[PDB]
């Protein structure tokens, strides 16, 4: 459906820097690893080059590439990301802390040569020092969530909006609520999508041989949004031939 | 702090079976992958052998060797999980689905030959035909948990229990209580833990190219709950040097 979606057929090379700063602390992280879009799936290990993060790591997994996202064959094209490249696009956001400060970010994602580059800088403000985040209190860990797009064709592009939920110590919960928006860099034609969402789910770790301070994230990301049968429940491919199905049905009577 | 401890030193190899019955319905899986205790890892592949799975494969990813946890140095007395290995241990389940109906499971694991194997049996009651679970109505996704582990002295075993939410379509929970007991297998020594936890985290995904029913099960698990400026909320590891980390805090003043 693009020129774009062809670059993705097979594993692509990754590289991420980010600048950022929140509440005057200063900081740089460097990333790499690799996305199959064709299974949907990131692998990526950032570091702190400055040192240590005055944020916790949790808090920078929506920061740190969505053109990796799996389209399945009957919605490519509602795939906005990939459409945007090689020249690639701009990703913002505001990111509200629940009771809290809020990061805005401004990401520049293309190809450079055979690498697919995330460029960002990052920027946190009105945080409290004793609060969740500059007083590092969320766990080291991540939940499923559904990252919801629509079309914005007056800037042809996308905006995309969900709301994250970083587990803390004593059980409680810290809302990180998502305002995104997507321009390419180009001008191309792109796909502007009907509505859908992304379901991604997170796995984060460590390289128990790394001492530096660092974040090991898996990702897996498939989009959807755009069959069974009514007596049993049995599950069938929505590609299921409709006569086939109904013959199932049948069967109960 | 045990031979068993030392068997979990490379990748190793899993195999892992599962007889099912639930609610009369009948079936079988097969996984295999690998597992490595060092970073915490497993990674693995199931395929439902008797055709469609009559229940969602994210309410049998608990079910789905503990032993590859990844313990840090400092909490190597606690891993019961390796200290039984080869002989292995049983690990027994109830699991309770508000409003709905329980698995209950048992599982043998232990290495054969050069394969950490598991094998298990599990039956299903009292599940509604409409609910969640035999109505398919859960989201093919995970969230991270905390699995809470005590010794079972009497019983030369642990105790472990945790909560399961499970994502729906409609953004409702369904919750999942799990009530565990495992006990070793032979009559060596095993470790008896303090209590504590761990930190689990698992991605599920699919094979692009696998038709057959099937789930890929990513996870990372994690102990811990067996050092922090008071200043500035700087981060240090728990066996940073205690006149170092004073140090640092006198830089305040
Ligand atoms: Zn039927
Ligand atoms: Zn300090």
């Amino acid at each position: 459906m693009s020129k774009g979606e062809e670059l993705f057929t097979g594993v692509v090379p990754i590289l991420v820097e980010l600048d950022g700063d929140v509440n005057g602390h200063k900081f740089s992280v460097s990333g790499e690893g690799e996305g199959d879009a064709t299974y949907g799936k990131l692998t990526l290990k950032f570091i702190c080059t400055t040192g240590k993060l005055p944020v916790p790591w949790p808090t920078l997994v929506t920061t740190f590439v969505q053109c990796f996202a799996r389209y399945p064959d009957h919605m490519k094209q509602h795939d906005f990301f990939k459409s945007a490249m090689p020249e690639g696009y701009v990703q913002e956001r505001t990111i509200f802390f629940k009771d809290d400060g809020n990061y805005k970010t401004r990401a520049e994602v293309k190809f450079e040569g055979d690498t697919l580059v995330n460029r960002i800088e990052l920027k946190g403000i009105d945080f409290k020092e004793d609060g969740n985040i500059l007083g590092h209190k969320l766990e080291y860990n991540y939940n499923s969530h559904n990252v919801y797009i629509m079309a914005d064709k007056q800037k042809n592009g996308i905006k995309v909006n969900f709301k994250i939920r970083h587990n803390i110590e004593d059980g409680s919960v810290q809302l990180a609520d998502h305002y995104q928006q997507n321009t390419p860099i180009g001008d191309g034609p792109v796909l502007l999508p009907d509505n859908h969402y992304l379901s991604t789910q997170s796995a984060l770790s460590k390289d128990p041989n790394e001492k530096r301070d660092h974040m090991v994230l898996l990702e897996f990301v498939t989009a959807a949004g755009i069959k069974v049968c009514p007596m049993c429940s049995e599950q069938f491919p929505p590609d299921y031939d409709q006569q086939v199905f109904e013959r199932h049905v049948q069967t109960h009577f």
